């Protein structure tokens, strides 16, 4: 009924811009769904080489690649054939904010990911602005039912140079294409996000994101 | 200098609310040193919008504000180059947009190349069921913040039902030109109206009054 | 009728800002009409106060306002009986001030029960490292929110090296009588300042304007 | 670093002063746990301030990180603070602009700890959940644990399950200080817990509060 196979194909095109900088970028991977595991080859066609820390736009670059437990309705995988859209607010500590969105359909074995996003506000002596990121830490999002909607609430760090954080502040909504998929109960989900490797510009990044479901304690 | 007492407005606005793509025109005339201006909006792309109208007005120039001899006018010393501005609007239920404008002018006409995005409006908030009356007047207060003038905001929107829908708005304002003067701490009084409008908002005449002031015991 | 045009103010603070309990009494006079106010204050306990005094400044009376015959006066309109106050202060480094004051009234004088409570202010802040300058002139913007008349405000100190350090806060405004009219929105602008003060702030003159107003147009 | 002093089974003396919305409140409480398990229960009493007119679950999170397992690879600050002690601060930010604050200064004698805590908050909205006791429980969620402006913070956005379930949002920041120098700053570190209130009789005079909290790297080591 879903048509989600054990591996996927990942195709994303990624347009937009922060701080007044245009940017265009390609992703093509792959993915484990039932093991909630992603992997994605990026390359920046234009805008490059980027003016800002690339960490800030990885979180856009799928929760179908979730572990899903049996007793947690899965609201991504049941989202197929037909999809789902995201939307998202990144608020950021000293005031940088950046919203997107992603629209996710699947031909065959392929996700195919229509990814906007836009920043504004980012102080010009800012981690960002001045690349003092190193990576996300592993955090855990929660999921809940809002106003009809599936919603994710999660704070985010940056670990920084010197081993200090950055804090984000992101939400994000979830919306099936298919009329009536049965939300979800309030649960969790654990994830971690990896730069594998990149190039000096980051120009070209190999990005890895492993996400499980959860209840959280007692079970 | 460049600007002259009285001007004329072109603006392109193009943007996603929601989900929803828009283009929008914008032709108008506009006294700058008695801070007045007026606008016929006309939606090109995505009509009739499926959102609140206000959630637009703020993003459709601070050259047209009264600025008192006491403080410095950022605004009319960026011109004949220009300067772009970056803004956040964050309203209390969790809709969150952001906005630019680079702001150019030749002869007597200011060209406004305006983008707008925003996301997660509730389906039943007053946003996307058009419950919305009008922005109350309100006061930004401009400061300098890591080396860029900064307006900070906190407007409200007159509900049906009388009550009011807080917005929480961060705009950064970045002169073309090196070396152009920051201003001391001031405020900017203003008051926004749409004066007419066609049943669904895809004709649109819009008024905006602004006046600069030290605060009290000086306004 | 209650409001006088020259009235007396009787204040008692006490509270906690990172840990450290104070006690403050403050004794002033102000004009009601002309919404004009200034006290002296003097720190009773606790002192020297080891963080910024302007933290505690707005919470050391909108009776003392200047408004016009159009808009409504909820705070004049509160009296002999009185009102009370609770604001939260939410400033951009994470130092989180929560207040209270229980205003009443007995003959030319208002009497007020103040209580200051703030954590998580960072030991190399503006607050701990007594940088700040002054509040900057600030507009708060009043409405009615779920039946209560309430006030939001994005307040400013500057900082010593001219720098801004930013603060949010909401006050809800109580009537203690039933029946108190609600007014519609408006502005209040208004201005603070530390007048005089000894070394450590122990003794300290405090002045306050604030005006009501519609705002453009 | 150096030895805690702390046992595998420990008693807990509380006292909670506070005032919310204005009223005023005096709350004892009584309880066991067992540290290196990461679990701690206490029966509390309203002593003054009962019966009270806002929702209980506000302040059970205010009712020790002491009670956390902690993995050896990750610094316990709470653990290494003692037999000394430590104390947090703490603010509560609701989604509709009810704020708290709170304070704990811990301390241990024997085989207890002992509790001074403060309580206050502002701005309820008379109509919403907390004024109207439509509250049903804090749902679990993970705390994220690391160093800012030289302190361990902790910063965790929770959320209350409410009657007709919608769920009611808390942005809580804390900040943790040893009293002794010298104990070594944790690196970034999630904590996991689960709070319940086990029993209550109606008004909440009398409520049996237990939680269980866990330390981990997150993925992929947890
Ligand atoms: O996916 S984790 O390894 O960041
Ligand atoms: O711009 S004023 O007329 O609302
Ligand atoms: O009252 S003002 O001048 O600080
Ligand atoms: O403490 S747990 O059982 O919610």
């Amino acid at each position: 009924m879903s048509a989600i196979k054990p591996d996927m194909k990942i195709n994303l095109r990624m347009e937009g811009n922060v701080n007044g900088h245009h940017f265009v970028i390609d992703g093509d991977g792959t993915g484990k769904p039932f093991e909630g595991k992603q992997s994605m080859d990026l390359e920046v066609k234009e805008g490059g080489p980027l003016p800002f820390a690339f960490d800030i736009l990885t979180t856009a670059f799928n929760r179908v690649f979730a572990e899903y437990p049996d007793h947690i309705q899965d609201y991504f995988k049941q989202s197929f054939p037909k999809g789902y859209s995201w939307e998202r607010s990144l608020t950021f500590e000293d005031g940088g904010i950046c919203i997107a969105r992603n629209d996710i359909t699947m031909e065959g074995d392929t996700f195919y990911n229509k990814v906007r996003f836009h920043g504004v506000n980012f102080p010009a002596n800012g981690p960002v602005m001045q690349k003092k990121t190193l990576k996300w830490e592993p955090s855990t999002e929660k999921m809940y039912v809002r106003d009809g909607v599936l919603t994710g609430d999660i704070t985010m760090a940056l670990l920084l140079e010197g081993n200090a954080h950055y804090r984000c502040d992101s939400r994000t909504t979830y919306k099936a294409k298919e009329k009536g998929v049965k939300l979800p109960g309030y649960h969790l989900v654990d994830h971690c996000i990896e730069i594998l490797s990149h190039d000096k510009d980051y120009n070209k990044v190999k990005l890895y994101e492993h996400a499980v479901a959860h209840s959280g304690l007692p079970d």
